[PDB]
């Protein structure tokens, strides 16, 4: 069978927490007053929720209301419990309230307002300094949730909300997040296609926090090279081929051999043989002001096939790439 794996950090955080902390199925929801919130306009609809701008009429302040679509009581409690555990942590979206929506008959999560700048337009203007700054802010959120025993599992530009005016960032949509338990096998159908780690793409279930670091690397590559998304696969199989055309096939085989993983035989016809590439080939006159040896080395240390070889969030914050970022 497959060789087992463990997170190299924060391995036993939930092991030594009290059970109430991670046993979300037993969580009892404290409901607020739904009449406190007046929906103003619909902001978006996803597979699992609808999101509204609203006003809290007890203080006339803007809030965001996330009305959950019907799904397992468990997935709902999971998100709720994770948001409550992480509340107050650096750059984590703040759950302010939970109410029963009378129409959907589901929970509506109430969040602090976040004034977004759309990432497709935002990523067009970000300077070298901006990219470093906001990456550091994302790392704070990831080190925090990882240190608290939780992996996000859906890190992507859409879930990183940025108020560029006040240089404020929030990591949102914890609906796919999970508690890390050593030796636990997880569903590989998480994250958006372009941000799925190799572990998901080769069906290795015993993954951990380090999955988020691959996704972060994909975000970094799209930003400093001005190519979004960076690995642009047409499906989950082609997604792995796109990655192997950059990282090379021999290290992919080293990866799956280490964990005694077997590739889907459907790869026999499409994978081919590919050298590992140097990151400089993606640099050109239109993105070179965003690239430095520090950026390339940092990217290189995030985008590793072997989830155990990737930088942890904390190690990432130690990287010379962030030396120029002003510390508060
Ligand atoms: C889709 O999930 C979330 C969305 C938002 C805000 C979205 C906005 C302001 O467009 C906040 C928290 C969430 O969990």
């Amino acid at each position: 069978g497959p060789v087992p794996s463990r997170a190299r950090v924060y391995t036993d955080v939930n092991t030594h927490r009290p059970r109430e902390y991670w046993d979300y199925e037993s969580h009892v929801v404290e409901w607020g007053n739904q009449d406190d919130y007046q929906l103003v306009r619909k902001l978006g609809r996803g597979k699992y929720s609808e999101v509204f701008e609203a006003i809290n009429i007890t203080n006339n302040e803007k809030v965001v209301v996330k009305i959950l679509k019907p799904v397992k009581k468990k997935k709902i409690k999971r998100e709720i419990k994770i948001l409550e555990n992480l509340r107050g942590g650096p750059n984590i979206i703040t759950l302010a309230d939970i109410v029963k929506d009378p129409v959907s008959r589901t929970p509506a999560l109430v969040f602090e307002h976040v004034n977004n700048t759309d990432f497709k337009q935002l990523y067009q203007t970000l300077t070298d300094y901006d990219i470093r700054f906001y990456m550091y802010e994302i790392l704070k959120a990831l080190d925090y949730c990882h240190s608290m025993g939780i992996m996000h599992r859906d890190v992507k530009p859409h879930n990183v909300m940025i108020d560029h005016e006040h240089r404020k960032l929030r990591l949102i949509d914890w609906g796919l997040a999970e508690f890390y338990h050593p030796g636990q096998e997880y569903n590989v159908r998480v994250a958006s296609r372009y941000f799925k780690g190799p572990e998901l793409l080769v069906d290795y279930q015993m993954y951990d926090y380090s999955l988020d670091m691959w996704s972060l690397g994909c975000m970094l590559a799209s930003m400093i090279f001005r190519k979004e998304p960076f690995f642009h696969g047409h499906d989950n199989y082609d997604q792995l081929v796109r990655i192997a055309k950059v990282l090379g096939t021999e290290d992919l085989y080293d990866y799956i051999d280490k964990y005694n993983i077997e590739l889907d035989p459907r790869f026999n016809d499409i994978l081919g043989r590919h050298s590992r590439k140097r990151w400089e080939r993606f640099v050109h006159s239109e993105n070179q002001h965003l690239v430095s040896p520090e950026a390339l080395d940092f990217l290189d240390k995030l985008l590793r096939y072997d989830h155990q070889s990737r930088l942890t969030a904390r190690e990432a914050m130690e990287h010379p790439y962030f030396y120029t970022v002003v510390k508060d």
